[PDB]
């Protein structure tokens, strides 16, 4: 899971070094800097004012930045998808069924432990009773 | 899971085309192009300026426009909370319940074949006894 | 599941008549109708310009307006939490935990009937024996 | 789970009265009060207009408030997300594995009762047969 958090971490950072070569130029309060890009790409990302704030007058400078913004999201928000979900399965899998797994891994070769015990018992009775049409 | 991708992929662009028949006219900038609905469609899909932003002024010029923007949001969110989900089940039931449904699938059947060959011993000792009330 | 997306669109109705009967006054252009009150509210649930664009132009007018927004956005997305849930639940115990569920109802009573079948040929052993220490 | 809605209404306050401290000085109208940064703790954390709308303006007065509002976020959505994720583990292993960690928990120990008796049953025939070599 926090595997991920890496490769997030990363298209954030991309991304951000990204903007700031394009669009440092002409939108300088939003992708002036490095960290300038750090903030504007964490509020794309929340899809807060993204497009009719940012995106569209960017996209009205350079029509290549159309992309960025939407390939960005589809991106940023899916790693995010295979995050939320990897907290879910790593969470519904360890609190439930890592425990149940256990138990029920104990309680079928606690049986085996049974079945191979009472075998015997009839092997030692199979001994006793083929030595007896072997005794008559 | 990916057999709706197709599906959703299709409602964006049917909805795409509906929008730049009907808006083209007097919304040029968003519903201009095809390929200018399939961006203001993916940010209403984003619910970012949705409404405020795109059906609001659309709803001022045609009044039957409030019910593409609502219908699109109802259809494509919702396929996408069928698709949400179509990566929870097959991730929750692929990393565990595949592996667990098939560990069991042979821990069963690892003791039919214990009981099904402790049978066979007592009735191998049912022949040797039975054998005995008529040799004696 | 559908029986929670009732109580929604009753709540989404009742809420709708709320702001309708307060707002109607001076905020037509939102909560004029019935069926604009129904777009607003689908807007504010969809917290699109919900506070900014809506809540805090309403509150402005009307102070105890704050609570209508706040508790509209708390119960109407939570019980689409419920409703979001209602559908993990019900499609992760279907697909895979109903399938489960039934072919091991079945694993388990296919060997009720062979540890019960066993147990008998013992006892037609257990009289075949004490049958023999009364005639020996 | 409802642990953390605690700890979450305890961030929320924390952070309420923070921003009243720092913005209230010059941003009035949203963190004049502790109940005005309760309403726009509760509007960024819903992020409409978050950071166009307040983070931005609020910002640019002191560049030390662009942590508060993403840090607030982090937190705020994130102890959601263990929030979230608290109910479709506590209602999938609810409504589904707590009733079937009985019925199973039931069925495993409902043939301890069946191998545990047909045990005795043996070890009966056992006696029987192992008192008729030292009869014969």
């Amino acid at each position: 899971i926090a595997w991920i958090a890496l490769l997030l971490l990363v298209i954030f950072y991309v991304f951000a070094v990204m903007g700031t070569k394009l669009f440092a130029q002409s939108f300088p309060e939003w992708f002036g800097t490095l960290g300038a890009s750090m903030y504007t790409l964490f509020q794309v990302m929340t899809l807060e004012s993204w497009s009719m704030g940012i995106a569209r007058p960017v996209i009205e400078a350079y029509p290549w930045a159309w992309i960025y913004f939407v390939s960005f999201i589809l991106v940023s928000s899916f790693t995010v998808l295979n995050l939320f979900i990897g907290i879910i399965i790593e969470s519904m899998q360890s609190a439930h069924w890592e425990a149940e797994d256990a138990k029920r891994i104990e309680q079928e070769q606690r049986a085996h432990d049974e079945r191979l015990e009472m075998l015997q018992l009839i092997r030692d009775l199979s001994s006793k009773v083929d030595r007896l049409e072997r005794r008559s």
